[PDB]
């Protein structure tokens, strides 16, 4: 039997303290390959672990391929390959794509189609995960128009979150850390400043707002953690809802929804599955 597991790297699509990724070719097709620093290998194992525990098929989430380790001189090298999604990351696509109100409800509703399925535990199956790093750059966009979640380093099954979008729980550090639906809900709080994030970008009246991530105007770039305590946990900000969407009954929904995610009691969030079945009935 011949095993050809030769890939081709032919263009780097993106390069951090991660690592890098990598679009390739396998057998004629695309694939991405996420090239691990050493700096970040406990992230290649957690998601290698988890994906040995349940191999996880869902079309809003990034689909796995292989996790490969091979033996290096002087180092090992860690890669991940999945399904490769030519559009990108959902904060590549906002910055110079606007939104309809069907386009902007399918993005959303399957993201939260995606984050229910990790969340749910299935018995007979999947245990529950929570994915602790959800943001607009782990969201990919997928030609039919709906996203999937990516980067499952940090999930947990029953490195720290990107501090922008940490839950105000994770900031003043009252998180009930042995209780596995306090995860849950930091997902949720994370999700509803994505759900921002998008709604900025769809049209009412002949008007959008710019790009902008969560809290452009409070803090600076790469915020540090008291400067996000300070605005989350201390002055109790939230994302601003512009007049405009009170003209448009989809925003106005979204609005809605968005501040059930963002409760400063995690257990006054909305869960997941509130979520999808809130957005099947918005339009
Ligand atoms: C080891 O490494 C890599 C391997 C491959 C790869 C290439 N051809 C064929 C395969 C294959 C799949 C499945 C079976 C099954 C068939 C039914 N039988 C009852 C059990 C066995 C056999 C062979 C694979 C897995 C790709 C890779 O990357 C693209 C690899 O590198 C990560
Ligand atoms: C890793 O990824 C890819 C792998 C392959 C691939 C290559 N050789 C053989 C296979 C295979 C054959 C047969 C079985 C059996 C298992 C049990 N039996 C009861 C029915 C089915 C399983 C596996 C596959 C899946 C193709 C891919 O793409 C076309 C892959 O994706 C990029
Ligand atoms: C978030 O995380 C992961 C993401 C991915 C991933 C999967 N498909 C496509 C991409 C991609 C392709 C292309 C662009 C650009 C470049 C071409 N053009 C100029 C504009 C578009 C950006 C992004 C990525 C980055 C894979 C991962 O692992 C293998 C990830 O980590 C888990």
């Amino acid at each position: 039997r011949t095993v050809a597991r030769d890939i081709t790297l032919l263009e780097c699509v993106g390069k951090g303290r991660y690592g890098e990724v990598w679009r390739g070719s396998w057998q004629g097709e695309n694939v991405a390959v996420k090239i691990f620093s050493s700096r970040d290998e406990k992230s290649w194992f957690r998601e290698t672990e988890l994906y040995n525990t349940v191999m996880l098929r869902h079309e809003n989430i990034l689909g796995f391929i292989a996790s490969d380790m091979t033996s290096r001189h002087s180092s090992t090298q860690l890669w991940l390959i999945t399904h490769y999604h030519e559009m990108g990351s959902l904060y590549d696509y906002l910055q110079l794509t606007t939104l309809d109100t069907v386009s902007c409800l399918r993005i959303v509703l399957s993201i939260a189609s995606g984050l229910a399925h990790l969340h749910i535990e299935i018995f007979g199956g999947k245990p529950a995960i929570a994915h602790r790093d959800l943001k607009s750059k782990n969201i990919l966009v997928k030609k039919n128009g709906q996203c999937c979640i990516a980067d499952l380093g940090l999930a947990v099954m029953h490195r720290v979150g990107t501090k922008r979008y940490m839950a105000p729980e994770v900031l003043d550090e009252t998180i009930q850390v042995d209780c596995f639906d306090s995860y849950k809900r930091v997902d949720i709080w994370a999700f509803g400043l994505v759900l921002w994030e998008v709604a900025r970008r769809m049209v009412s009246n002949g008007i959008v707002e710019d790009y902008k991530p969560p809290f452009y105007d409070v803090v600076p770039n790469d915020p540090s953690f008291e400067d996000m305590r300070k605005v989350v946990c201390v002055d109790q900000q939230r994302p601003n809802i512009p007049n405009r969407w009170f003209s448009d009954p989809t925003l106005t929904s979204l609005a809605k929804l968005m501040k059930e995610c963002w409760y400063q009691n995690p257990s006054a969030r909305l869960t997941a599955l509130r979520i999808k079945k809130t957005l099947t009935k918005i339009d």
